[PDB]
This record gives C-alpha cells, sequence and structure tokens, in this order.
C-alpha cells in the first residue's frame, strides 16, 4: 500500500565559528564570508576550503590543522565561517571540536559542552580528537 | 515537504499460460500460479520452482532465455499457469517473456513488445541479447 512519510543542523563554535548539515549551508551559506565543506561527497558550490573527508575514519592533525589554520588566518574580526558536512553530526561537528581544541586550549568535553554534543562520534573519530 | 512510497503489484499477460509481473505481485498472488519462475539474483520467490542469478542492465545469454523457455514448454501440460518475475517488472521479466514469445511463437521482438505492451526500449545490452 502507498506510504507518505519525510526523513536542519546548525551549532554555534565560538563568535565567528558556525557548525552546519549541507541543507543549511546551502540555504544560509551566503550569510557567511567562508563556507568549510569536510564532506568529500557534500562539496558547497562556493566553498572556500574543501577536505574531502571520508566519515567514521581516523581524520588526521594536518586535516585538523589546515581548517583551524584557514579560519584563524582569515579571523580579521569581521569575518564568519560555516564549517559542515553531510547530515551535521559527524565530520562538521568533529573540525569544529578540533578547533576549539587547538584554538583555546580546552578539553575535548568542554568543546562538546560549548557546542552541545552530547554523543560519542565513531571510536576512530573519537581517537583523531586527542592529538 | 512530505513524499510518496507507491504500491507496485504490476502484472501482463504474456500467453495463453504465462504471466509476468514485479516481485510484489508474484508475492501476494504467487498462489494462484503453478509454476513462479524468479529472473532476479535479488528477488527470489520463497516458492519459486526455477531462479536464475540475474543481474540488471547486462547481455542476457541465450542459454538463459532457452532454460525459461524449455522450463515452461516442459511443465505446459494444458492445466498449468506459469509466472516470470524480477523486481520492479519493468526489465529482465520483460526481456525473458519476449524471449519466450519468440521462441516459441516464431515472431519478432517488435511483435511480442506489442503483444504485451511494451512501448520502450530496454536496455542496450538486453535489447542486443533479445535478437538470438
Ligand atoms: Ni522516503
Ligand atoms: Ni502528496
Amino acid at each position: 500500500t502507498m506510504i507518505t512519510h519525510h526523513h536542519s543542523i546548525v551549532r554555534r563554535v565560538d563568535d565567528i565559528v558556525w557548525q552546519s548539515d549541507y541543507e543549511y549551508a546551502i540555504k544560509h551559506g551566503n550569510e557567511y564570508d567562508y563556507v568549510i565543506s569536510v564532506a568529500k561527497e557534500c562539496k558547497h558550490p562556493r566553498a572556500s576550503l574543501w577536505i574531502p573527508q571520508d566519515d567514521n575514519v581516523y581524520i588526521p592533525a594536518d586535516r585538523y590543522v589546515t581548517v583551524y589554520n584557514f579560519i584563524k588566518q582569515h579571523d580579521n574580526g569581521k569575518s564568519k565561517f560555516l564549517i559542515h558536512c553531510c547530515a551535521g553530526m559527524s565530520r562538521s561537528v568533529a573540525y569544529s571540536i578540533a578547533y576549539l581544541v587547538l584554538r583555546y586550549g580546552i578539553t575535548v568535553s568542554e568543546a562538546k559542552r560549548r557546542m552541545g554534543i552530547n554523543y560519542m562520534l565513531h571510536p576512530d573519530i573519537e581517537k583523531s580528537l586527542v592529538m
């Protein structure tokens, strides 16, 4: 018999950085000076920075540092940054946590608390966040 | 904004003794048939009398078309109904049904399509396979 069903994530990271899913980034990307796509399969058409990142795998520190460096070096006190993946639960949350850790010298727990992340990412992503 | 997952259950008459369908029809009406023939790898009827592990969108070797034609001819005792099904009922089971009609009745692919009301081209490699 016929079935009728339906199947947007955005979180503030700090004063200057937001984290989202692809849907939010497409609909609201123009509200940001810089869009950072950290999913291989969800590359914003006007992404300033794209890391072709697979999900559910260990993320090397050099990727975390590339994104942190990108934000810090373009932080002119007037710029807003959006980090997004596809569903906005795994890859963009990890890069966002890593940015907070690298920039403010806080723990992974404290980063999550600030962003309101109350879950565990893929074991291998959580491992990657202990740099 | 919501979306719909419509029901299948599509069935075409092939000849006096043979019907062609999607998996949904085969599941819900299988018991109305003496012999269910499954010609999809991934849609094997739990009471299939014959199963060909056929992938879609590929050349079908003559050997397979002949296996199905022979199976129906051999079990055609004047008292038996046959159902040939794949998954969506538009490609693999249509190709095997067309090949059965060509082999048994010496008509053309185009005439077999006409009888069955097939107003479309199958995958190019399937169309190649039907020109035996
Ligand atoms: Ni759906
Ligand atoms: Ni509707």
